[PDB]
RNA sequence: CUGUAUC
């Protein structure tokens, strides 16, 4: 049956609710921005703030609002824009389904419109927005595919105070921080690079100056690991983080549930001179009561044993196109570790960690 | 005596 028929029978909102109805609507929504039926349908949907909002919140309704968006002419976008704002833009972001419309907007609108949109977000409580599991997707979208001058206001938000701490320590705001970084440090082969790098640095500063608390945190540790696994100018920060926070801190961090994951990756990605000083450090100061060196402590630790298996992994992998000078250095470490493990085998075998550490040393 | 997400 006809779209025109549906419109003329007052059945337009009824269709947009039904899971079948909506599919109908989408299929034969005219692509000609100039079609008379399309003008009628667009206006019927967008005439009422209440009805339009409700469509965004709809499990099914949102799909047609989306269709309206991807095909929206400039003039259409301004109507959609007004209605979003007049119907609580924030509450749209907090909604599972109204969210997708906000997001699609961001992609498909025009600079002018997107602008007032982002102008609008800026005025929200960016903090609360970044924690919300749903709301965050909107900022994710802004960052992950709009030019960084659009959302510099957001970088200034993170750099300001300790908004950053709050965000990267939060269950959901963590992935955002990773993505923002990914975004600022990307495409060395761009003229805009110079500006993004200054924004990364002010951000990266907060991160470095809290590395220890961050690395030990249930979520934030994933950001640290991000920085350490990175390729570009991120390597410069990898080195500073390792050099300032991780070194001299290896022993205690290796025993933290979360920071031991960081330590592991630091060992995997540290350049040879930083790796050499990590090893050097790990291999001895004996603890006051029952004098134990770092190595003994780690081997028997529940989280610590994982860092050691890492060191053992690293060494042997390297012992299978490198100079005989550093190759003899790795050899030095495997041996120190090999003897120690064999010395404690009778004690180690009592543990799952023990057995794996033992097996790994006998195989090689 | 085996040790953490977000999407």
């Amino acid at each position: 049956i006809s779209l025109e028929d549906v419109l003329l029978n007052g059945q337009l909102i009824d269709f947009a609710i039904d899971p079948s109805g909506v599919k109908f609507l989408e299929a034969n929504y005219p692509l000609d921005s100039e079609d008379q039926i399309r003008k009628a349908v667009f206006e019927k949907f967008t005439e009422s703030t209440t009805l339009f909002v409700g469509l965004c919140h709809s499990r099914n309704g949102n799909f047609i609002v989306q269709k309206l968006v991807e095909l929206a002419t400039p003039a259409e976008q301004r109507e959609l824009l007004r209605q979003m704002i007049d119907g609580g833009l924030l509450a749209m972001c907090k909604d599972k389904f109204a969210c997708r419309v906000v997001q699609l907007a961001l992609q498909k609108f025009d600079h002018s419109n997107v602008f007032q949109l982002i102008q609008e977000l800026s005025t929200f409580d960016l903090a609360a927005m970044c924690t919300d599991q749903i709301s965050i997707h909107v900022i994710q979208r802004v960052v992950k595919q709009l030019p960084v001058d659009m959302w510099t206001f957001f970088v200034h938000f993170l750099s300001s105070g300790d908004s950053l701490m709050a965000v990267c320590q939060d269950k959901y705001g963590c992935r955002l921080v990773q993505q923002v970084i990914d975004r600022l440090a990307e495409n060395p082969k761009l003229p805009c690079f110079k500006f993004r790098i200054q924004l990364l640095h002010s951000l990266m500063t907060c991160i470095v100056r809290n590395c220890y608390r961050l690395s030990s945190n249930e979520f934030a540790n994933y950001v640290i690991q991000y920085v350490i696994k990175s390729s570009g100018i991120m390597e410069m920060y990898r080195d500073t983080i390792i050099d300032k926070c991780l070194l001299r801190n290896l022993l205690s961090m290796s025993q933290d549930k979360y920071a031991s994951h960081v330590i592991e990756g630091a060992f995997l990605f540290a350049p040879p001179a930083l790796l050499h000083e990590m090893m050097e450090e790990i291999f001895s100061v004996k603890d006051v009561e029952s004098n134990r060196d770092a190595l003994d402590i780690l081997l028997f630790h529940q989280y610590g044993n994982y860092v050691v298996q890492q060191m053992i992994s690293i060494c042997t992998a390297a012992l299978i196109e490198l100079p005989p000078a550093i190759l003899l250095l790795y050899s030095g470490w495997y041996e120190k570790m090999k003897q120690r493990v064999l010395q404690h085998a009778s004690r180690l075998e009592r543990f799952s960690s023990g057995k794996k550490i033992i097996d790994s040393v006998m195989r090689h």
